[PDB]
C-alpha cells in the first residue's frame, strides 16, 4: 500500500485535507449552500500543479464574498431558529406542566416525578450516577448515557441548571422527567448537537447519590 | 469559464486550500523532507470520495509521527547550520585579521578603526549614540540606522558583548568596523534576520558618549 513515509505522509496529510472539505461542505449544507465538488476539486489540484485559472486577487476577492455570504446566511438562520425554537419551546412546556403529575417550580423547569426513589435528598456537592436520555421536542435525540454502555457521574452542580434543580426533586432509586427551558440549558447559543433556545426534554434514572 | 458563483467560489476555496498545501510542503522542502505530491493528491480524492487507505485513527496516528519527524528535522537543519556557518565565519575573521589596519583582541573581536575620533574613551554604564551598518558575512544586510533616520542610542553594556568591547576601541566621532564572532554576538541560536553560528559585520559611526 505505501512504501515509505514520504508516500503514507503525503497520503495522511492528503486525506486529512480531503476530510476538512467534506466536513466544510457539511457545514453549508445546514445553510442551503451547495458548492459544486468537482469544482473544489479541480481548483486544489490546479493549485497544487500551479495552474490555477484564477489571479491570486480573484482568489482572494471571490472567497471574500463567499465567506461573507456565508455568515450572512449563518447568521439569519440562528436568528429565526431562536426565535422559532423559544416559542415552540414555551408552548410544549406550557402544554406539559398542564398534565397529570407534572410540576412547575418556581423557576420554570417543568418535571414529572416518576418514581420518588428512597434516602438522602441530593444536594450541590454530590455525586450522582444517573442513566438518561435526552432528546429534542421535537424527538430527536442528543444525548443518551446507555449509548456509551454506562451510566453517566459527575457532581451535581457542574451540569445544566435544569438538572441541579431537577434531581433535587427525587433520591436514589427514583426516576424524573424534566423537561428544561433554554434558560436553564444551553440558552441562545446552544451547543453542537442543541439548537438556540432548544428546551430539552431528557427521562433520568438516579441510581446513585454520593 | 465559471457560470456562477457555486462553481467559482468552489473553485477559489480549493486553489487556496491547495495553495496552502503546496506552501506547507514547500517549508518541509527546507527541512529535506520532499513528501510525494501524487499521494499527496490521492489521499485528498479518497477521502473526499469517503473511500480514504487510512481510517481516521490510522490518518492520526500517521501525522503525529510526520509532526515529531518534522521537528527532529528542524533540528538538523540548525544543528547543520550551526557547524557551517561557524566554519565560513571562522574563516572570514581569519582572513580579514590579517589584512593591513585589523586587529583581534583577547576575546576574538576582529576589528579595523577607520577613525578614532576624539574625547574620551566609552565606559560600561554609559550611553552611546550610533549610526550603523550590519551586515552577515554573504553581504546581507541584516541591520541599518540610518534606514530610520535617526541614530541609535543605547547603554554600552546593555547589547551584545562585541559592541560593549568594541565601541570602546574608538572615542566620539569615530568610526570602527567590528567583525564578531557569535560567541560575543547571538551564537548557536541567533535571533530572526541572524542565522545559528553568525559572525557579524558591523560599520560603525560613534556619534556621542553620554
Amino acid at each position: 500500500a505505501f512504501k515509505n513515509d514520504d508516500q503514507k505522509s503525503a497520503y495522511a496529510l492528503g486525506a486529512s485535507l480531503g476530510r476538512y472539505m467534506e466536513n466544510s461542505l457539511k457545514e453549508q449544507e445546514k445553510l442551503g449552500i451547495k458548492l459544486d465538488k468537482d469544482q473544489l476539486i479541480a481548483g486544489v489540484q490546479d493549485a497544487f500543479a500551479d495552474k490555477s485559472k484564477l489571479s491570486d486577487q480573484e482568489i482572494e476577492q471571490t472567497l471574500q464574498a463567499f465567506e461573507a455570504r456565508v455568515k450572512s446566511s449563518a447568521q439569519a438562520k440562528m436568528e429565526k431558529d431562536a426565535a422559532d425554537n423559544e416559542a415552540k419551546g414555551k408552548e410544549y412546556r406550557e402544554k406539559f406542566a398542564k398534565e397529570k403529575g407534572v410540576k412547575t417550580s418556581s423557576t420554570g423547569l417543568v418535571y414529572q416525578v416518576v418514581e420518588a426513589g428512597k434516602g438522602e435528598a441530593p444536594k450541590d456537592s454530590d455525586t450522582v450516577v444517573v442513566n438518561y436520555k435526552g432528546t429534542l421536542i421535537d424527538g430527536k435525540e442528543f444525548d443518551n448515557s446507555y449509548t456509551r454502555g454506562e451510566p453517566l457521574s459527575f457532581r451535581l452542580d457542574g451540569v445544566i441548571p435544569g438538572w441541579t434543580e431537577g434531581l433535587k426533586n427525587i433520591k436514589k432509586g427514583g426516576k424524573i422527567k424534566l423537561v428544561i427551558p433554554p434558560e436553564l440549558a444551553y440558552g441562545k447559543a446552544g451547543v453542537p448537537g442543541i439548537p438556540p433556545n432548544s428546551t430539552l426534554v431528557f427521562d433520568v434514572e438516579l441510581l446513585d447519590v454520593k
